[PDB]
């Protein structure tokens, strides 16, 4: 049957979609919420792996425990994507070293930079992010200049290091609001 009476010129409304709902969006807070989040959102990411979440300067570190390599990666993955994190760092005490010949020396080294460097009361060891791989000494963390200058101080007195990369970041050190 026929029964069309009306069906001229009806209402189709047509949906979009946001190619991009904003272009370079960058927040420490927002960074450490969305990935803490998203590591919570994960069950057996929280089941049997930890992982915690420290966000600066557009920038994240990540540091924690985990049983398997699979947990912490995808946790990192899933947890950021793509949204600010202008660089991601996450280490995680899980798995093997890629020597015994670099893990004794790691310790070591980290050991005696660590001595010299907790000599200054500004520079806090969990403020300051030290690890040594291959031989490769890497240094990380947002500080003041007195700390900054610290864990460059030592590293650069303590020889030994093949190589060492240092991303000392200078937080707020007098920095006039006018």
């Amino acid at each position: 049957i026929a029964a069309a009476v009306v069906g001229t010129a009806a209402v189709g409304t047509k949906a979009a979609t946001d190619p991009r709902s904003v272009g370079t969006q960058v927040d420490d807070g927002t960074l450490e919420v969305r990935v803490n989040s998203a590591l919570s959102k994960d069950e057996q990411i929280k089941k049997e792996a930890r992982i915690n979440v420290t966000a600066y300067q557009g920038k994240v570190l990540l540091v924690g425990q985990s049983p398997n390599a699979e947990l912490s990666a995808r946790a990192k993955q899933i947890a950021m994507g793509v949204d600010g994190a202008n660089e991601v760092y996450n280490e995680i005490r899980q798995g093997q070293p890629i020597g015994l010949g670099e893990a004794s020396n790691d310790t070591w080294i980290t050991t005696k930079v660590r001595s010299q460097l907790l000599t200054s009361d500004l520079v806090k060891s969990s403020n300051v992010k030290v690890t040594t791989e291959n031989g490769e000494v890497f240094l990380m963390g947002l500080v003041t200049e007195r700390e900054a200058k610290a864990a460059a101080d030592i590293a650069s007195r303590v020889s030994g290091v093949k190589r060492v990369t240092t991303a000392f970041t200078f937080i707020k050190g007098g920095l006039e609001h006018h």
